[PDB]
């Protein structure tokens, strides 16, 4: 509350942490149906199914335009990729199996590097 803080957390390295997770999830073999917004004019269905589309490329550029204020508004957007690949994508796919995977891999290296 008003002049009552909790000890301040070093939040100083966050950035460059984020840059790193990314560059991995960027470079797993199972990133290929990630890595581009999906094109809304191509994939019948898209549009008006997947409220806020969201990709790897995308969240690079807001990352690297101080368009995210803290640690969790980056998860929050990985995490969005895999919910609208779930939405869209059989889970017996080759896009589905994908998703869960780098979904897995994720949630490790965010355990790993901040909890």
């Amino acid at each position: 509350s008003m002049s009552v803080k909790k000890p301040k957390r070093d939040d100083s390295k966050d950035l460059a942490l984020c840059s790193m997770i990314l560059t991995e999830m960027e470079t797993h073999e199972d990133a290929w149906p990630f890595l581009l917004p999906v094109n809304l004019k191509l994939v019948p269905g898209y549009k008006k199914v997947i409220k806020k589309p969201m990709d790897f490329s995308t969240i690079r550029e807001k990352l690297s335009s101080g368009q995210y204020p803290n640690l969790e508004t980056f998860a929050l957007d990985v995490r969005l990729v895999f919910d609208n690949c779930e939405t869209f994508n059989e889970d017996d796919s080759d896009i589905g199996r994908a998703g869960h995977n780098m979904r897995k891999y994720f949630e490790k290296k965010w355990t790993d590097t901040f909890k």
